[PDB]
């Protein structure tokens, strides 16, 4: 246990008076609006999302990085406070690995996890940075490079990642890439995308049969022109050429101002290619935010389309959400379990919108009362529900809170020493 | 009088009270545990208005088309009985926001409405951005900033016209917005225009009265789609300190450039005493015109909490004007200004939850996220039994749509007004 | 016939022909140095056409307000009138987009009179996303897509009934743009209201003729300003596979997110054979509808550095049915028309320049600032003597609006036209 | 010479012909025109931007950087690359300096400045992130930080910087911070700008008679929710309040997208703040690419505003322009050579329009000749006289052609050790 036992039971000791009142209260109010709040919660204790390994470390900008105390040296480090946040919010049962940040032997990675009792979500390739030793650099691109032999290299690391995944229980492998142009005439738009799905078709041939192969679009950044995978049109065109086990992953922050995201993800949901949703939350271009921070509203909105597709019985869908974001200026830890806390918190209220009302208003075109059927259900504080499904798992009550009181930043601050060059 | 009929409200009161007892009650234990007086609230949101605009309880529409409803009210009249609807049921919309020359009548029939409806009347505003029958001089290309002086003096004497009207109705403030601007480089001289607008507004300021405030409106572009004279913030300050004290500036929400900090802009025209007041609506993509709070609840409290914070740091004299400013084109104008006025008044009633004292200390010490969970505690409360409980004990109804729908009034205009 | 005096445009031709065949011989010389015969660029500027839409030529406005100017065109017939001055002046507009029901009439009138003016017929286009007189639905929620069957029926039937007249006066297309969508969350459901649309078309769809088209047209926001059924590109390609061979999608310039990367959506179209056409226009903010190249002139040159490339690189039957798709709001609908036909060929020659061989090498070699400096080298070059003289061969003028100016054809027509009345918008 | 002025006069003689042709040419259709060539040549062979000393070395994001061969490495490396830029363009005759990347001996770096024929421009401070030792992090902000000692170290670092600039010649200090916010409520909007304009009145008085402190707005980046000085308003607001000796410097990619940044050029000369102009190009953000690379006309419309200024010559207008890009993904010389003549090619248009014939259209509301007038000077080549006007002052026909010609790459690659071979 990270996190000592006697802390969570003392924090959700204090805050079981409170917790109660307000449950009860909610539950009192939604059993009038016709919803069963033990229904809500039994399924709000069941959504998970993992956890990307990189977000554990403090991230930063091209301009600074301000690391906190107790960054994690390595892995094995990340895989220890990622525990952290599992045991308080009991949301985040499985790490994503991203390599070879990550790189380490298959079976410590699995015991490690084992032992923490963390699974393995999807594995993350990373073509748009050189490592030592590397043949070809991926300075002008990497799957899609006009250099065959760069493109063969960039395919092997992928193949190389799929191997990984295989021996500690993953099931996919997430490719985002930065190739693009950063001037007018560079790159010829159509041959560099047509580079992309050769590569992408050699790697998809080395996907096992239970696998899936994610792409994941992003309208700039690094490239600041042109990006060959820029959009969710993009995007599909990639998972319907390559086929059946390719799909589209959607990272909030990765379109351009005003996008209706959520419709995308409902697109790509209706032509079965929605992979999954990276979540994160923004103002500006890709800022990597605390899910929820920014736009709560978007975010229930997402969800709304998520749980719309459960209603009209979409078939053998099953997202591989993530959350994926920079953490700049606080305690990582405590960002992903705050974000985690917001993606349920969304999930929780998209449950809550009365369907059978809203299919209604949309039929007759009342446009009013269908918008305040979703608001009904967004403007509901579901935190008792949160709560109580973190409580009924062995997490905390309030994990943040928790969190601090266990003392454990500045315990990991004297077991880590900081990296001096 | 009243427009809807009392049995009525009363009838769709009591069918809720049960309800809004037990919510109210719940939320008020909650807000105990927390050490807020949940009454001190409530008695602060009835006190919040919100002006109405005449002009947006017909059906708007877009150059594409316009898809009117039944019952439109054919002139300033049937406007003012359908905005009584709209503060009777919300009481949270007591002044009515005039628009000339559309609802140009007998200043003195205007009053006497008013009165018997139980409405008042807020800024005056003026409009150099169409034309009207037998007016000399087009504001095709611009009216205030416009290169013909007879054109730019015909703007100057319409703006003075607001003013005489809005004296004789208890009107105290002119609010100005103009579609000026250019549509092609090199069209205009940026400059120049400028000072023709700065020139113009000068008359305008110097026949306003002394008990009367002159707001200048910013908009990044529509009607013109290149460059607009009084673009932004920026240059809508450098109007109002260039005119005087009693001249400052209207933030209306959907007229900024995508992803704009617009709760700072905010807070800066506070700081320097420039902020006239807001212009409510909500927009994903321009200046949309679409209900408040519809698209982006988060942000609409975020700008309360830059207004309510402006008197938690002791602010003085700080009297926003506040208006709602929204083009219905797919509802009932009457429905959309009712659920309007709510969610302003629902960011209001979230930002006064605010634990200052906590705030203030996460952000000396940096601790920037448990600052941001102590706007979130405010915000993830559900403030609408406040916001009913407020209706219900000052003559509103619990569930104003539910009472409005159940009226029939929609129906019975229907029947008054032509099709 | 001839709207404008055949006497006016070569007095004005001849007042600029000294001038023009100085700088066209000037560039001519620059070109050869620079390995480029100038006559084989004119011979295909002079080739290069690109409709125009009937509604263009009246005034424009906004929903605060419409301007009208004088000579305003009553309907279709005005209309094609001052069309054909567009095209006599420029050479670059032989053909004219009409839209149903505003240019409803006797199919044998209208190409009679094209004919008589020399002006042929392009995509027809239909309209759903306003009511007319005598509707038995309202498109207010909708049209293609709204949730009432009635509704979709009337509207596929409005759609059936503009492939007949385009049938009947040489069309070869039809283009749809709704503006169905929602204002708020929640009132459409996007995928119910999407299969409801792809219904609605594949009815459209099983209208057309074996050599005829059905361009579907993305629009991001705006009637609809939450959520729009064809929002995008993406959205568009979906329909265009779905649909069949027959249908392809267009491409309107102010129809995007802001800072989108609009000539690499023009590029992913032609790679799938599903660019139907280009609809030209400018703009900074949104779908501004302004002059092409009057904003973003380098951004056009992108875009036709693409259709170029395509062009050069033997894509079979690739034929884009382009058109220009603006709203004159504070200038003379003709003369704003007139110089962006122009900005569209001066686009267009100097993507012709562009030395293919030179760019591919440095994509390949990875020289971005060279493969920047080799589309600038075009870019850079004043064509404009190549669209003078390319103007002035096949019967226009050396300079279109001077010469339009010169005839007094909007006095003209000022005297001839009942007088407009300008007022508000939509707004109210 | 960097170069060697044998190789600048063969590539010079070698493109001599042809550019006689096109400048006599060039010549001939201005003067039909009513323009003398020679008067803008004049003006063109004297227009001068600075350059950043850290604009020759490779640039990168957030995610990686690609360094090129022959890197400069410290300030004196990086002189000897920007004095390539000088002699072959002759437009960027002064060099703006960063501390504290750039810290060494002033005498040392007048020395070096001196003997390459380059001055020193305005000094750049850094209080956006932090150097070894440092007592105060900037991590939560610097002259608006909420630590009192931390602003007096922001404060007393700038003061510094004046100092290092009274050394060398210098004449202006430019403050650029990301102090900001990431969350909402993690600021207060207004004490942090209160608290911000406090310690630059501090700087303001450590400011000689003739230097000029500059305030530079980004809308975001590094702060991805609020940024203290986002905008031309808060700038003009930071220069009105600061005194006659502060004014607004107007970088192109620092604005919402879709701002009309021209205008807001006109309104500051207007009211006599335009403290100079920091020349990029961008498509998304604050790309910080090759000026005009991907907007030329935007850049023209910019410097139709300069221009117009420049003509009449307007109080308080007296610009202190530079260039302010990263160089990803080309070499960092040839970037900057190129950036540095679109410059003087916007500028070179804007001083062809027929200012007379314009004003007439404007006063006549005939938009469309208007436009047409700007277009006239825009679509005229003046490549002709930026070459000439290099030709005349000891610079090279083609800039670019000339320094690959030079193998000066090549040459400093075999004078400074890469990371790795």
């Amino acid at each position: 246990f990270r996190i000592a036992q006697d802390v969570v039971a003392r924090e959700n000791d204090r805050r079981a008076s409170a917790l109660k009142e307000d449950y009860e209260a909610l539950g009192a109010n939604l059993a009038r609006r016709g919803v069963d709040i033990e229904a809500v919660t039994a399924k709000v204790e069941k959504f998970f999302v993992a956890v990307p390994s990189w977000g554990v470390g403090t991230g930063g900008t091209r301009f600074a990085r301000f690391p906190g105390t107790g960054e994690p040296r390595g892995i094995f480090d990340k895989l220890d406070d990622c525990a952290v946040i599992q045991q308080l919010t009991r949301a985040t049962p499985n790490v994503s690995l991203h390599i070879p940040w990550d790189k380490a032997d298959p079976k410590e990675l699995k015991a490690r996890g084992d032992a923490l009792g963390l699974g393995f979500d999807a594995m993350n390739s990373n073509t748009f940075s050189d490592a030592p030793g590397q043949a070809h650099s991926y300075k002008y691109g990497s799957l899609s490079h006009t250099n065959a032999a760069t493109r063969a290299q960039a395919v092997e690391h992928n193949l190389e990642c799929i191997e990984i995944g295989k021996a500690i229980g993953s099931k996919a492998l997430t490719v985002w890439i930065g190739d693009g142009s950063n001037f007018p005439g560079q790159s010829n738009f159509t041959r560099a995308f047509e580079r992309y799905l050769s590569a992408m078709a050699e790697i998809y041939k080395g996907l096992p049969d239970d696998w899936k192969l994610f792409s994941e679009h992003k309208m700039y950044e690094p490239a600041f022109y042109s990006t060959v995978v820029q959009d969710w049109g993009t995007n599909y065109l990639i998972a319907q050429t390559l086929g059946p086990k390719a799909q589209c992953l959607v990272d909030l922050g990765h379109h351009a101002p005003n996008t209706n995201i959520e419709m995308i993800v409902a697109r790509l949901i209706q032509f079965g290619k929605l992979g999954g949703f990276h979540f994160n939350d923004s103002k500006y271009g890709d800022d990597d935010l605390d899910a929820g921070a920014i736009e709560p509203y978007r975010l229930f909105l997402v969800f709304n389309e998520l749980v719309d597709a459960e209603a009209r019985g979409v078939k053998g869908f099953h997202p591989a959400h993530m959350i994926d974001q920079s953490h700049n200026v606080t305690d990582p830890i405590e960002s992903l379990i705050n974000s985690a806390n917001e993606i349920r918190r969304a999930y929780a209220q998209a449950l809550l919108v009365d369907r059978a009302a809203l299919s209604g208003y949309q039929e007759d075109n009342d446009a009013l009362m269908a918008t305040e059927t979703l608001k009904r259900a967004y403007r509901t504080d579901v935190e008792p529900i949160l709560a109580e499904a973190r409580r009924r798992t062995g997490g905390a009550v309030d994990p943040v809170a928790t969190y601090r009181a266990s003392g454990y930043r500045a315990r990991v601050a004297a077991e880590r020493p900081a990296s001096v060059a």
